[PDB]
């Protein structure tokens, strides 16, 4: 008998085949800085927005000691971060066969290592998904180029009706973000999945399994939101410019986990102040410093 | 007697002096191009999110006919658009004195014709400052240097306290953006104005008056909000690259005043169709095509 | 002898509109300073100071009181209207009695060039009295240009213009450098199949002869592209990455009239005095009392 | 006589941190390649073929794997770690032995070069059998460098490192050449007050005995910063414009060796193989069958 009486993350971060090298010889994508900070860092503040404080680092066996280098185990920031490797690239929807163990029986949420995310009430849009323990929840989001995704389609009535991995004449513009909420039936319907024509375990399937079920959300992700493209050497640099100019103008900073911790209560002031001290020299430091004294709305 | 029994625009596009000589010798600054699209389209499409249809646009003597020849009357986007010139630079609040006439018993709004705004939620944030029908209502918005800006002051509740133009100390680091709305109070107290130290009419002495009267309402625009810099050839770069990596991401365009009137059914389909006949060669009016046949959430 | 300047800044139709729908693309600026700047200084850099400056019917007039007579910046410019597109060719027609009996050489409005030694490059097409010479430029996309095919002993052996197949990656870029030939050439052209009088018809002419120089501007060039919303961006983008890093401008004309000699250190510090408290006044003050080499 | 290389990758501190924090700075790409490859084509391009690559103890390994033994490109790689940022140069303290009784060229890491004719500068830099060459650019902000000062006349009369008051706008770059008497000079450098063996030291001694030629590295060449995180994107978003205008890379080691003619046709068609599917390896390719000039 069991007796009844939360939610856990995974980052996927992979690194990306041979699809960037050279550039991404020596180090896995997700490592690359997108201007001030690793990319890493935008999907776990993601997550983090999300109240999501247990996380599995999914990394290749070659790069996972940086990034435990990196992040440690959470502790500076009142997370817990615990590591598994992905000997073989064998797709998305592999996250939960490899943390299997880490979900145990509670639910979950899946983000991409290389996305990042940015807008008004983004804490608002994570916390509805969040708050929805039954189901799968998802995002989409209009682009320019919808056949390079999982593409979301809907009826007149606003509700989504068939979801298509990548299709040659998409049915629209809306693809879905590598955000993903899942409750306790995941890790079977994963272990279900059969590879795909590329030998691919596809996170399509499955949430395609919770829309037969009638059990997928899909919240619009409105144009006022940036999710940002990483997949090419020039989407990578408009990353970094996009972010830069944001962070220059405001003089505050796009997913700086530190930061998020404090405002979500999970480290004090004291705590604030002694992360700042190793980089009081630069500007990174320097502004976890002023955030001690600021009040930001 | 009177008989009892909505609101006013104006955009301020009186150049820059000569501080971006020698770029703009030859044409206003607010008639640069940000990315695709000339300058003037960004602010004159927060009004029109706004749901103000009756506009005055003031400019240079000298380039009136320009924004004449590109804006027209407003009928083709179901607007109606007056012109005023501005003979000398005297400042902001100006815009009242000069206005006067075209304001008439009406609410009013205010917005600098180079300030460029993107976020989600825009139109309801500027809908709660339109349906405040009594008082003024403004937006702070952190920034790295509040030094060139108004700047609000707030006590420990968030009630604005003060306001300073260009402080060399800011008591906060957060700046008034440059768009304003106002009750029928306004044209009054600007006429009341005296020359600042600069021989300029101030816009923050119009919100301090508000804020002695107890009458100004300033709300938050947020870090998700981007309010992007044109003062320099270097944030004009910046803000056209901004957009650009948005849109390019997104296949929508920010600030398209063609959209913005049909989704504000000011426009219909057939009349959308003939604005997108003149540029059917180029993405513009390609994009003004694409519209007729997709559904955009 | 004389060699007479050209800047073309005609019409790019409805195709950047609407951000050129209220002033014509030459006239905005790239970065810090307008379009038309960087041509014109490219004349000069070439040696060239007498110019006649080719535009629009509607912005003519705004070029004059950009530009003025010239006389500022040692210069003697006039100015001449192009009422229709109908090619770059029908440069030489407009300007027909200005080059008169001397030298001339074309640059379109819209072109920027950047890299070393670009003095010496122009100068010893200066120097060539006879013939034509053009200048040929390794492109991602050379079916938008006139492109040249070269034999494998590096000759230039043909010219096509906006071929569907191209031949090469090499493009010829929008600067010309023309002997005495070029205007009773341009009178007999005949419209092409798209309509207009092309500059790849007059240079044709010049290689039929053996009168055409094709010289390659190398890699180590930037001949930046100004054709879409993109590439205006990567031009400013550009130009500022190189200006902030060095504290130096590219195509600033005052100081290109400098070094010249055509003007002298008095009449510089008169050109800095209106734009004193900006970056640009600033920039020309600091050049009469650094050596820059 | 034989010029080897040295390439100093060493630390840059936690003053980039946390973007480096997992990688040294000079493994990360620019744009399309990782920073290495830069300074690496560099060397090439001057004629040289025997290089010692020099980083921190924990990266080393890395450097390693990423360029092995550089057999597959024509090159002869060997590799030393520097425990601790004390100096530039350090370089020639570790390279001792590398350098034996050879020439040697100094590049460091991140530093990123480009213009017309930079074959030819190097190459008259490399072909000087005696003395030291460096190369001045001017810069907005030398107090961050070693700054040449000029007499009258343009001769290099003194060397400062991060003066407080720079004599001019002139920076030295980062790419020394030096004949057999520079191990010998290092040597005997003492730490300087910021604790480190001093490359501007170096160059001081050949200075006070007339035997440092500063050549003047023109406007029209870029050397690009990557010393903050907006130079750094700068930087990408410069060699993007240049690669997507022209369609040909910018420091791409196959190319250079493959023009050098230190691999052959073969050769670079294997190299090709791997990166196939993209863009990099379709580059490759296009190379076996292009003229390029
Ligand atoms: N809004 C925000 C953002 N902006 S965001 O919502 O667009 C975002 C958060 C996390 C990752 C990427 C973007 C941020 O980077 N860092 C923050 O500290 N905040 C403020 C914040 C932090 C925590 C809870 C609610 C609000
Ligand atoms: N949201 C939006 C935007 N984005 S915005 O709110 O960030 C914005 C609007 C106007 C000017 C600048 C930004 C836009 O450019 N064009 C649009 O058609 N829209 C959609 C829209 C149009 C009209 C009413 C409500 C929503
Ligand atoms: N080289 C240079 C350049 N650089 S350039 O040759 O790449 C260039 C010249 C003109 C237009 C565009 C680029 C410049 O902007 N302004 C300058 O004063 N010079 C220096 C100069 C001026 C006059 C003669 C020879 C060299
Ligand atoms: N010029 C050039 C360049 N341009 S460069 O000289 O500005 C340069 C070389 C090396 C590193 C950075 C820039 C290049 O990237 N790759 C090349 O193959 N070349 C051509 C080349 C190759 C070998 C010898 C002489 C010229
Ligand atoms: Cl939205
Ligand atoms: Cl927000
Ligand atoms: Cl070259
Ligand atoms: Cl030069």
């Amino acid at each position: 008998h069991h007796h009844h009486h939360k939610r856990k993350g995974i980052i996927l971060a992979g690194g990306s085949g041979t699809r960037l090298h050279p550039a991404t010889l020596a180090i896995s994508k997700q490592l690359l800085p997108v201007y001030d900070k690793p990319m890493i860092y935008y999907p776990l503040s993601t997550l983090m927005l999300a109240g999501i404080r247990e996380i599995l680092i999914i990394s290749t066996p070659q790069d996972t000691p940086r990034f435990q280098q990196l992040l440690g185990d959470g502790s500076n920031w009142g997370l817990d971060l615990q590591y598994a490797v992905q000997p073989s690239p064998d797709g998305l929807a592999q996250a939960f066969l490899i943390g299997e163990s880490f979900i145990g029986n509670d639910l979950s949420a899946l983000v991409l290592g290389d996305n990042l995310y940015y807008g008004h009430d983004f804490h608002e849009l994570l916390g509805s998904a969040s708050q929805r323990q039954t189901g799968a929840s998802v995002f989409a989001y209009h682009v320019l180029d919808p056949e390079r995704y999982g593409v979301v389609e809907f009826d007149q009535g606003g509700k989504a009706i068939s979801l298509e991995e990548k299709p040659l004449e998409p049915k629209s513009n809306y693809a879905v973000t590598g955000l993903y909420f899942y409750d306790q039936q995941v890790v079977d319907i994963a272990r279900d999945l059969k590879p795909s024509p590329r030998g691919e375990l596809e996170i399509t399937d499955v949430n395609r399994a919770y829309l037969e079920r009638g059990q997928l959300s899909v919240e619009i992700m409105g144009r006022g939101y940036a999710w940002l493209d990483t997949g090419t050497h020039d989407s990578l640099l408009e990353a970094g410019q996009f972010i830069a100019t944001l962070e220059n103008r405001q003089g505050l900073k796009v997913a700086c986990p530190e930061e998020i911790a404090y405002r979500q209560k999970w480290i004090d002031a004291a705590q604030l102040e002694k992360l700042a001290a190793p980089l009081a020299k630069n500007g990174y430091g320097q502004y976890l410093k002023r955030l001690l004294t600021e009040t930001v709305y």
